[PDB]
């Protein structure tokens, strides 16, 4: 038993990370296969950030400036080009270490590991959630940009998120590894409004599935509701609203518990309108919405990678 | 910026991660060198764990009867012991993949890393606090017996912590790599007291500075305090006296911020004896005591690992 934010072991994305260096400016990249990603604004100086003309910026550059080092290692630089938000650096040797690997576009709402990384090596691994309004609450100091977010599956990796930024409110931005930013954001240093951000209705509803599992059942009511009930509720709070391919995602849980879903969104409506009594759910004073149900499933099962 | 709970790069510890089978049952062990290390209930059916002579059930055994297995690919046993709660099994193949190691038997308070593994393969990472009372709050299912936890100094590895067992009260309880339990603790299926626990005040005072430094900065308040007087407070919420030697260990978070100690005492007094107020510290509505000071520094100032 017990309930924990879990990441995927970084084994297999460790072996990726390399460091990249042009002229002043060094960030992290990915190297798979004989390609290394990196954040286009490796090629940014300070003040280049505050309005950069990336295809100006880029002409002036060639193979040679680009300096890429894979833990002692230099690798030769064969080739650049821009794809979105990205640089894509060919290089002359293909990276041993490279895993199975797919690149996907997360939905918001879903979960990944992030390894952060500086100068090339790994410093640690947790877990985050993609927000609502494409935003995610990392770890992730000067020099991080191009750490990478992850799924495993068995022995796939599905790399969703690379870093670039920090919004001045805190909190981080970046692209998929096609160079595309999750939500409005572009890379350059201006004031850049996120959306009003909601709570991630179905991962609360898994989280309170993954508490009465481990025991704790306080919660739990005499009260049921309606899907269009629960979802006046949610608006008034700032929730996202329940849908049915939510509840179908729901079901197995449902149907390990033997509370109906409708139920659970019941005790989830009395938890939003009485607050929780200085009463605690799993360790927690608040509503928790970072755990997926995909992700509860696998807590309470014993999911394994090679 | 962000703040994170975050554990460290798994890789060097997935390498070693093996399975090992005695006669019917089956948990993780921990490939070093030429040597695997494992829970010694390795070989003890279900009723033999109600009351186990571990030296006799260990004389029916011999080298044949471990079946350990790395991936795919098997090792030969050549000698087993016992050492305290551990089982030494001495294969004759070394495993090129022993990283740097040193096996270190922690403090109540410190924290770790845990590889949470089934049947051989690591299924996620996360960080962990060696409580007060020697028990550790994870997430171990039905086979996650022998799982690690383990810190690394840039290179070197750790190791501190072999899982054990669940109490019937859902904590987990554990060894050092020398088969030495953490806390009063026996690897038998009986009901065992944990002792009182309390809440690490070195590790609060630490994650104050670390919100501080992120700019979650409420609390700090008009008032300051003695040394007694907090302990005087401390002692009736159940958390640990304070001593000079956490004082110290405080100093450089202490001088980063420009808030000395005793004043950071007496906004966690005030939060004590008032609470949150609805507020979020570090978006946590309680207390966080799973820090220590230097994993505060070491997420300040961006401590990598090669
Ligand atoms: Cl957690």
């Amino acid at each position: 038993s017990g309930f924990r934010k879990m990441a995927f072991p970084s084994g297999k994305v460790e072996g990726c990370m390399v460091q990249v260096t042009c002229g002043t400016t060094t960030l992290n990249g990915l190297w798979l296969d004989d390609v290394v990603y990196c954040p286009r604004h490796v090629i940014c100086t300070s003040e280049d950030m505050l309005n950069p003309n990336y295809e100006d910026l880029l002409i002036r550059k060639s193979n040679h400036n680009f300096l890429v080092q894979a833990g002692n290692v230099q690798l030769r630089v064969i080739g650049h080009s821009m794809q979105n938000c990205v640089l894509k650096l060919k290089v002359d040797t293909a990276n041993p270490k490279t895993p199975k690997y797919k690149f996907v576009r997360i939905q918001p709402g879903q979960t990944f590991s992030v390894l952060a990384c500086y100068n090339g090596s790994p410093s640690g691994v947790y877990q985050c959630a993609m927000r609502p309004n494409f935003t995610i609450k990392g770890s992730f100091l000067n020099g991080s940009c191009g750490s990478v977010g992850f799924n495993i599956d068995y022995d796939c990796v599905s790399f969703c998120y690379m870093h670039h930024m920090e919004l001045p409110t805190g909190v981080h931005a970046g692209t998929d590894l096609e160079g595309n930013f999750y939500g409005p954001f572009v890379d350059r240093q201006t004031a850049q409004a996120a959306g009003t951000d909601t709570t991630i209705t179905v991962n609360v509803l898994a989280w309170l599935y993954a508490a009465v599992i481990n025991g704790d059942r306080w919660f739990l009511n005499r009260f049921t509701t309606t899907l269009n009930d629960f979802n006046l509720v949610a608006m008034k709070y700032n929730y996202e609203p329940l849908t049915q391919d939510h509840v179908d995602i729901l079901g197995p849980l449902s149907a390990q518990t033997g509370i109906a879903v409708l139920d659970m969104c019941a005790s989830l409506k009395e938890l939003l309108q009485n607050g929780m009594n200085g009463r605690t759910i799993l360790g927690s004073a608040l509503l928790e919405d970072e755990f997926t149900p995909f992700d509860v499933v696998r807590q309470c099962s014993g999911v394994t990678f090679q």
